[PDB]
């Protein structure tokens, strides 16, 4: 075919197109229906077109992703299990991004000269595996990995895994990029099929277009709070209408971005004319060109199904802010100030963030400083403490030379380094005392309680980077900046104008420092040391086969009240530090899920010594005596972030199952990927009739078969017993992840040893 290269850094890896339409080809002639765009790309990359079953909702697909993307708070932990299975080198590109380890405290050469020095053994590690296993390496700096991916190597139609849930960023390319845990990562680095259940196909149309301070995060915001953070669970969203070519490219991967935010496998977008102008801007028109020639394979198919239809007008949309302590609790901006009063959430805004994956584009940072210019021009500057993150070096020496940069530095605005920084909490946060309540607006995507500062009063609100710096100028959220006046230095009251910004350079994009590391692929003699003693990393030891016993008289740790989140099971912030080490990142299990006894956060009883204590040590107590637990959830179990250490620290503390009323997807599969159970109740009322002093015995693991449910005994103190169902979702290739221990176990049983 065209013999065009799949990004810059690979000129050897040919895009396959022909392969993509070869296969849909043979699936619709099997289907006979019109396939949405997420059914062609995705059924496209099946890895048996001929023979697989496909049902949406119901059937596992078995998938050939064309790369894998990680960032290095999950890429340790993947690359520690691709070490332990032995293999010699990855087996598609795969790409190392250096971005949630920096700390933001004195703002970017500086914040990035001291992550450089206290991750050390870290960035040592991950380069070293990198070059040892032919992984391309984005060196601390670079940028954060959705932007990279979007500016680098996102293209229409590619399928890519990366180890983080905002991966469906790339959706704004056109391409179905998803999220999972380093184990699924693992099986593609290793060469074998990566299995996904059949999406659901959830269609938004778009109609009309936006218009003044309207930006494309009001279309996430307002699909959010209409869904909820829980219903998008195991559909990928399609945007499709008229109103589509009325949003950037950068602005379609900012809708795609926060479609994590309510569950959802992936976003996508049709490929347009805007994606065409974002690649060739971006020195892919090579790409731009071929896209044109299989451009029909690129957008729906005329009369597709969508499972759920939304339509959405753009025109009568308005901006929008979303919290505080959930995403999906969306509000106008011209009411959010009344609502806080009325709800007790503080009117002023102590700190206004911009940036970060979602919104840290070249026309997200000219729209805010859009804003500030007109501050600037009545003498203000901001009220509340300001702070920009550039998405990547590129963002940051084009916006630095067009002129943007000094703008919102001259507003009172910190540059923090090209990182996540406030984002996941790598924030040295000191104007507040802990449990002090105050109130920060972000355009982040994320808002849960103790992410960005750990400090469970923080309200923070997540709106678009021209709304924060429109209210941090304010200072209140009682500011709305379509009606609201402003008083300059002068004593004349003014209105902020809606920005107005160039969706990408006039010139060429200025590419910053040499920040990427190719692999010798040559040479690869590396030895990675991983010290014996390192507080750090720790290599792995396999978890133990299955016993080919039911699990009699469990123990329940804790039954979980309410919502937990992956940062209830598994905080991260501080815990960073350990994410190479599984002993040590296991001290902070489950320390803020609540428990339903006593309504506290790790606060467990010991069934052996009746003392309240720390989850942490309650689980590691039973694990020294011998007593096998269990953790009762509610709905959703395990919502947000992929960090498969969720799944690894309670199997390493003793735990064997998890049974509760739903599971998020990511969470729901590393679960399954480490050898423990993930079960549902089949009637949801049950999980009343089960008390903490409970044991449970979970019967029927010796037939354990696809759709048949397992039997659960409850055995109460006074001696009566209730038996329920539980249902789980394994198909015959989890069973065996399950019976060998862990899925890295049954990979290493299949090379012959
Ligand atoms: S923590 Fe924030 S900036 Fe970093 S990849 Fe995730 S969503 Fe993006």
């Amino acid at each position: 075919r065209a013999k065009v290269a799949m990004s810059h850094f690979e000129p050897h890896e040919y895009i396959r197109y022909d392969l993509l339409e070869k296969n849909i080809d043979i699936v619709r002639k099997r289907l006979n229906r019109p396939l949405t765009l997420s059914e062609k790309i995705v059924y496209g990359h099946l890895d048996d077109p001929a023979n697989q079953e496909i049902e949406r909702g119901k059937t596992y697909l078995r998938l050939r992703p064309d790369r894998v993307a990680m960032q290095d708070a999950t890429a340790q932990m993947a690359m520690l299990q691709f070490i332990s299975s032995g293999l010699p080198k990855v087996a598609v590109p795969s790409t190392i991004h250096c971005d949630h380890l920096i700390e933001a405290q004195l703002g970017g050469e500086k914040d990035l000269r001291r992550a450089k020095d206290i991750n050390q053994e870290v960035y040592n590690f991950l380069a070293t595996a990198g070059a040892k296993y032919g992984v391309g390496f984005w060196r601390p700096g670079s940028g954060i990995i959705h932007q990279i991916i979007l500016e680098n190597y996102a293209y229409p139609g590619v399928l890519l895994i990366g180890t983080d849930s905002h991966t469906p960023n790339g959706g704004g390319l056109g391409g179905i990029c998803i999220g999972v845990g380093g184990a699924d990562a693992v099986d593609v680095m290793a060469g074998i099929p990566w299995e996904l259940k059949c999406p659901k196909v959830i269609g938004v149309k778009l109609t009309g277009s936006l218009s003044g301070w309207t930006s494309p995060k009001d279309v996430i915001l307002k699909v959010a709070g209409i869904l909820t953070v829980k219903g998008g669970t195991g559909a990928i969203v399609e945007y499709h209408g008229p109103g589509v070519d009325s949003i950037s490219c950068t602005g379609m991967a900012t809708i795609c971005n926060m479609g994590a935010e309510i569950g959802a496998t992936t976003s996508v977008f049709p490929y347009n004319h805007r994606m065409k102008k974002y690649l060739s801007k971006t020195g892919r028109a090579d790409i731009a060109n071929l896209a044109d020639e299989f451009k029909d394979h690129l957008v729906p198919d005329s009369g597709c199904h969508y499972d759920q239809l939304i339509e959405i007008n753009l025109s009568e949309l308005k901006p929008h802010i979303n919290g505080p302590f959930t995403p999906d609790l969306a509000h106008p901006v011209a009411e959010v100030g009344s609502v806080a009063e009325k709800e007790g959430w503080p009117l002023d805004i102590r700190v206004g963030l911009i940036g970060s994956c979602t919104n840290s584009s070249y026309e997200d940072m000219g729209r805010s400083a859009a804003v500030a210019k007109q501050a600037l021009a009545h003498g203000l500057k901001c009220k509340s403490q300001f702070t920009i993150t550039p998405g990547s070096e590129q963002i940051r020496a084009t916006i630095e030379r067009d002129g943007y940069a000094q703008v919102l530095r001259d507003v009172g605005g910190i540059v923090l380094a090209n990182a996540c920084g406030p984002c996941i909490g790598q924030w040295d946060r000191k104007d507040i005392k802990k449990g002090e309540k105050n109130t920060i607006v972000t355009s982040y995507n994320r808002n849960f309680t103790g992410r960005n500062d750990a400090n469970p009063e923080t309200h923070a609100f997540v709106t678009s980077p021209e709304i924060v710096t429109a209210l941090a100028i304010a200072g209140t959220l009682k500011f709305n900046p379509e009606t609201d006046f402003l008083t300059g230095k002068d004593g004349k009251k003014f209105k902020l104008e809606a920005p107005d910004a160039d969706e990408l350079p006039r010139a060429e994009f200025d590419p910053g420092q040499d920040t990427y590391q190719h692999p010798p692929k040559d040479s690869s003699g590396q030895r990675v040391d991983v010290s014996p003693t390192s507080q750090r990393l720790q290599l792995l030891e396999p978890f133990d086969k299955w016993d080919g016993k039911d699990l009699e008289d469990l123990q329940i740790l804790i039954k979980v009240k309410g919502k937990c989140t992956t940062d209830h099971i598994s905080a991260a912030g501080p815990w960073l530090k350990f994410r190479g080490h599984l002993d040590n990142i296991s001290n902070n299990l489950l320390i803020g899920a609540i428990n339903s006894e006593n309504r506290k956060a790790n606060s467990v009883r010991n069934a052996v010594t009746q003392e309240f204590g720390p989850v942490p040590d309650t689980a590691r107590y039973y694990k020294q005596h011998g007593i096998r637990w269990v953790v009762i959830g509610d709905e959703n179990y395990g919502e947000g972030s992929s960090r498969e250490h969720r799944a690894l620290e309670p199997r390493f503390l003793g735990g064997r199952a998890i049974i509760t009323k739903s599971f998020a997807r990511i969470h729901e599969t590393n679960l399954k990927k480490q050898g423990l159970l993930p079960l549902t109740f089949a009637d949801p009322a049950d999980y009343n009739k089960i008390h903490p002093v409970d044991k449970l015995t979970i019967q029927g693991l010796k037939d354990f078969a696809p759709g048949k449910p397992l039997t659960c005994i409850i055995k109460h103190p006074n001696g009566t017993q209730e038996t329920i169902l539980l249902n789980h979702t394994f198909n015959e290739t989890q069973i065996e992840w399950f019976r060998a221990g862990s899925a890295l176990n049954r990979m290493k049983e299949l090379q012959q040893k």
